[PDB]
């Protein structure tokens, strides 16, 4: 029935009554000094107990007590490691998070609970953690699907996933041969993360990985326009349409909610044009699983 890796999935393994208490081994700050704050990426041991998938996410129940003396309450995190993880041993989770720093109604600074908690995580230090939790961005069977990755700031995570499995793994009964497209918006070029490594991945698999930036705060198309991501969309409309009317293509949008509005901004012009009700047919596109979406 699915179109998606679905098959012997784990869910709750481990819930907030009952966490996983695991480790952190590293955690570095990869954004540069430039940034408009700090993204880390930190990777934790799990040995092996938590059995999840590429696309799945886990909770993490920050250290201390709420205001009436509870636990707090569990944040999603969406795994950004392959389910062999960056040591290639199954035993390891990273997560990418942003350091969450507001002002509140009186011009008081505040932290962020979660993200603040884990972006100050030391290796050795513990953590709770539940999960795995998700079925909606799990990969599609088709190892010779067109996936298409639409992802803004830590909404790269588990694109990241994939695209380990997809180009830095061998696996026994998986070869990816479809052509994966990734489009990342992030605000700055010292904001581009894990760049490094999807440029290696497009030397291994030129004909197979597409790659475009949509760097906000330093491009502008023609018209002097903030790079957004669906303005970076726009420039490849004809192309992009022409591959949502296959039914091998497989979309995924990860990251702020805000995103979701813009691309349907793009798309309903684009569909109009052809005398589609965008809304009608995405509404098809998700039926068939082949819009998938993780906004937050
Ligand atoms: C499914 C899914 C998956 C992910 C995530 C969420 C979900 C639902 N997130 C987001 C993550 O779960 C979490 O919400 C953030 O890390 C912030 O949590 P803290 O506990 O640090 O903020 P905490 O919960 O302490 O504060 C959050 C509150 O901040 C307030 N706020 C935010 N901006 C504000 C502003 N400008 N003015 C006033 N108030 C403001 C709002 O009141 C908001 O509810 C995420 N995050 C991440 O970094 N990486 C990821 O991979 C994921 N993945
Ligand atoms: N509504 C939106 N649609 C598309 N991109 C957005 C939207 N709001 C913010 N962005 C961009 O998403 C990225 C989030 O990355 P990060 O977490 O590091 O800030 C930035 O490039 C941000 O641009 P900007 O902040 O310049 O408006």
């Amino acid at each position: 029935h699915s179109k998606k890796m679905e098959e012997g999935i784990t869910v709750n393994k481990f819930k907030p009554k009952t966490p996983y208490v695991g480790r952190c081994l590293l955690n570095t700050k990869i954004t540069g000094d430039d940034a408009p704050g700090e993204t880390w990426h930190m990777v934790f041991s799990h040995e092996g107990e938590i059995p999840y998938r590429e696309g799945q996410s886990v909770g993490v129940i920050p250290d201390g007590e709420d205001k009436n003396g509870k636990p707090h309450k569990l944040r999603l995190y969406s795994i950004a490691s392959s389910a062999l993880g960056d040591f290639g041993d199954a035993k390891s989770v990273s997560l990418c998070v942003k350091r969450l720093i507001y002002t509140n109604d009186a011009g008081e600074t505040i932290k962020g609970v979660c993200s603040n908690f884990l972006c100050d995580l030391k290796p050795g230090a513990e953590v709770k953690l539940t999960g795995p939790v998700g079925k909606e961005m799990l990969m599609p069977k088709d190892p010779n699907a067109t996936i298409i990755m639409l992802g803004t700031g830590t909404g790269i995570a588990p694109f990241r996933s994939f695209l380990w499995k997809m180009f830095f793994e061998k696996h026994d009964d998986y070869k990816f041969n479809g052509l994966a497209w990734l489009f990342l918006g992030v605000p700055t070029s010292s904001s581009l993360l894990y760049k490094e490594e999807f440029e290696k991945m497009k030397e291994k698999a030129p004909d197979n990985f597409r790659l475009d930036f949509a760097v906000s705060r330093e491009q502008t198309n023609e018209k002097g326009e903030k790079m957004y991501i669906q303005t970076r969309m726009a420039q490849y409309a004809v192309e992009l349409w022409e591959m949502l009317k296959k039914d091998n293509t497989y979309v995924y949008m990860c990251g702020l909610k805000g995103m979701e509005k813009g691309i349907d901004d793009i798309m309903v012009s684009l569909a109009a044009a052809e005398g589609i009700d965008w809304i009608e047919y995405k509404r098809q596109l998700k039926k068939a699983e082949q819009w998938n979406v993780e906004v937050y």
